[PDB]
C-alpha cells in the first residue's frame, strides 16, 4: 500500500483533536489529522454544547461568534431534589452550535498548513520495536488504504478510544476505563411551546432517583430551544437510560414541544481523574480518551482543548530535542495537570462523596447552606475544598440529629487535599511512575473504604 511520512498523526477532530492541530499549526512541523465522519458532521457527537468562556480565554481560542454562538449564558440555577432550594451561580458561558465552531476550528488549522482527512478512520495502529510510528488508515472518499508514518502520535478518538485500545496491554497508554468511573448521558434538543424564563440561566437538578450519580439538566439554546438531558453512574445496574429520560422529562421539561425534536441521542462520559500518563513512546493521548472530563458536573470540551493545548506544547519540545519516548514528551502530563488533572483528582475523590449522598442530605445541605455558591464555585474551579470552609459546614452538619453520609465532609476535604499535594507531586520521569501510580490508587482505595 501507499505509504506517506508525516512529522504528527492527530487522530479525531473533535474539541481535543482539533485544538491539538489548531495550536501545533505553523510552527515548521508537517501535520496529518483523521476523522471518520464527513466534514459537515465533525463535532456532533451528543453533547450539552455548555462551555465556560473562561476557557477560550485561557488558551487563546478563537471566540464563538455568528451561528456557532447559539445562545450566551450569564449563569446557573441548581435545584435541590424537592426543588424547594435554589442556588444562583453567576458566570458567563456559550451555548455552542458544537460542530460548527468545531469545524471553523478545523477549517482555520487547514488554512494553516494542516492537512485534514474527512471519512478517513486509523484502523491498526504501527507498533514497531517498542514505538508507536503511525496507523494503518483507510480513506473511504478515495478508498484507499494508506499506511501513515509519524514521528508522534495524537490520540483523540473520544470516549471509544478506538486507537490506543488496540495497542499492547502492557503500554501504560492503555489504561482502561472501569465502569463505575463513567456516566451514560442522554439529550434531546426541542423548541418550547412558550418563552424560555431566564433563558442566560443554565438549570440543574440534582435527583438521586430520577438521575442517580449524575443529573437533569435544562440548557437553553435560545429564547425557545432547549438541550435537555441527563446523566446516570455506569456499573450500577441501573436500567436504560432512557427509561429514566421517558419517565422525568416532563418535572424537568413541562415547556418543551415534543412534535419539535430537532435532535437526540447518547454517549458515555469519563468522570474521573486522567489517564496515569497521557504520554508514552511515539504516542499522546487527549480528550475523553484520556478522561480528561471535570468529574463533578461532566463538562469536558473545555478541558479537552486544555489537553490538545498541552499536547502540542510537549511534541514541539519533543523535537527540539529529538526526543520522541515518553521522557521526551513527558511535558505533557506535567502541563495538563498543573492546568486541569490537579484538579481532576481532587474532584473525583469529591464525586465519590457526593454519588453516595441521599436526597434527604442534599436537600439538607442546600436549605441550610451547609456552604455558600460562592465557596462552591471555588471547588468546582480550583478543585479545592478548603479546611476552613468544611469546618464551616460541619458545624451546621452538626445540628442534624439523624445518621447521614455528611458527616464524613471533613475527611473527604482532607483527602482531596491529600491527592492534590499528589498531583502537584507528579512524577518527573517515566521511571517513577508505577511508584506514584500505586501511592495514587491507595488513596482511593483508602477512602473508598472511608465512605462506609
Ligand atoms: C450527552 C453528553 C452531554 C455532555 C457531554 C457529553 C455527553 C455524552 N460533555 C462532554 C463532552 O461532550 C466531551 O467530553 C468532549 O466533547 C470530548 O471531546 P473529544 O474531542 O475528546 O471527543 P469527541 O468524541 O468529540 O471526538 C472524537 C472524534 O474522533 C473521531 N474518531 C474516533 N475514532 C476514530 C478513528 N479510529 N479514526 C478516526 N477518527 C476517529 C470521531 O469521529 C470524533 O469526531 C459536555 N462537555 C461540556 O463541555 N459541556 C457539556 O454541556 C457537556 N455535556
Ligand atoms: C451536561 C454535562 C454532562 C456537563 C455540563 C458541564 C457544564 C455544567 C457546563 C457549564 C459551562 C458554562 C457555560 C458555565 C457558565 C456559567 C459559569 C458558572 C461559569 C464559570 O466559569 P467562569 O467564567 O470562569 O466563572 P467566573 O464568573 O468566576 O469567571
Ligand atoms: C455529581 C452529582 C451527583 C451532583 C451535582 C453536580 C454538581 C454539584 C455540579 C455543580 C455545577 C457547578 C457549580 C459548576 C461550576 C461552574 C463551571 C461549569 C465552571 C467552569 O467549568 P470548568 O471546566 O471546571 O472551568
Amino acid at each position: 500500500m501507499k505509504e506517506l511520512k508525516y512529522d504528527v498523526l492527530i487522530i479525531g477532530g473533535g474539541f481535543a483533536g482539533s485544538s491539538a492541530a489548531y495550536q501545533l499549526s505553523r510552527r515548521g512541523l508537517k501535520i496529518l489529522l483523521v476523522d471518520s465522519k464527513p466534514w459537515n458532521r465533525i463535532g456532533d457527537k451528543p453533547c450539552g454544547d455548555a462551555v465556560s468562556k473562561a476557557h477560550f480565554d485561557k488558551l487563546g481560542m478563537p471566540y464563538p461568534k455568528g451561528e456557532e454562538l447559539e445562545n450566551k449564558i450569564n449563569g446557573i440555577k441548581l435545584y435541590s431534589p424537592d426543588m424547594q432550594t435554589v442556588w444562583t451561580v453567576n458566570g458567563e458561558g456559550f451555548e455552542l452550535n458544537a460542530p460548527l465552531y468545531n469545524q471553523r476550528v478545523l477549517k482555520e488549522a487547514q488554512d494553516r498548513g494542516v492537512e485534514i482527512w474527512d471519512l478517513t478512520t486509523a484502523m491498526k495502529p504501527i507498533f514497531e520495536d517498542g514505538y508507536v510510528k503511525g496507523a494503518v488508515l483507510f480513506n473511504r472518499r478515495t478508498n484507499e488504504e494508506l499506511t501513515v508514518y509519524s514521528k508522534v502520535v495524537v490520540e483523540a478518538t473520544g470516549y471509544s478510544r478506538s486507537f490506543r485500545s488496540k495497542l499492547p496491554p502492557e503500554l501504560p497508554i492503555t489504561e482502561d476505563l472501569d465502569d463505575k468511573d463513567a456516566d451514560v448521558a442522554y439529550r434531546e434538543v426541542l423548541l418550547t411551546k412558550e418563552d424560555i424564563e431566564d433563558h442566560d440561566y443554565l438549570r440543574i437538578f440534582i435527583d438521586q432517583e430520577t438521575s442517580p450519580g449524575g443529573y437533569w439538566w435544562y440548557l437553553p439554546k435560545g429564547k425557545n430551544k432547549v438541550n435537555v438531558g441527563l446523566g446516570i453512574q455506569g456499573g450500577m445496574g441501573y436500567p436504560s437510560i432512557h427509561e429514566y429520560y421517558k419517565k422525568y422529562l416532563d418535572k424537568y421539561a413541562p415547556d418543551v414541544d415534543k412534535s419539535k425534536l430537532l435532535v437526540k441521542g447518547g454517549a458515555l462520559v469519563p468522570t474521573r481523574r486522567p489517564l496515569y500518563t497521557m504520554a508514552w513512546n511515539g504516542i499522546i493521548v487527549i480528550g475523553d480518551s484520556g478522561f480528561t472530563v471535570n468529574p463533578v458536573h461532566g463538562g469536558g470540551k473545555g478541558s479537552a482543548m486544555i489537553s490538545g493545548y498541552c499536547a502540542a506544547k510537549a511534541i514541539l519540545s519533543a523535537f527540539e530535542t529529538g526526543d520522541f519516548s515518553a521522557s521526551g514528551l513527558w511535558d505533557m502530563n506535567i502541563c495538563y495537570v498543573n492546568e486541569y488533572g490537579a484538579k481532576q483528582a481532587s474532584l473525583d475523590i469529591f464525586r465519590r462523596f457526593l454519588q453516595k449522598l441521599s436526597n434527604d442530605d442534599i436537600n439538607y445541605g442546600m436549605k441550610k447552606k451547609i456552604i455558600k455558591e460562592e465557596d462552591l464555585l471555588e471547588a468546582s474551579e480550583k478543585g479545592d475544598l478548603h479546611l476552613s470552609v468544611a469546618d464551616k459546614a460541619m458545624r451546621v452538619i452538626s445540628g442534624l440529629g439523624r445518621p447521614s453520609l455528611l458527616f464524613k465532609l471533613k475527611a473527604v476535604a482532607e483527602s482531596m487535599k491529600k491527592i492534590k499535594e499528589l498531583y502537584l507531586n507528579y512524577p518527573r520521569s517515566p521511571s517513577s511512575l508505577g511508584s506514584w501510580r500505586r501511592e495514587v490508587d491507595n488513596v482511593l482505595t483508602e477512602f473508598n473504604k472511608s465512605l462506609s
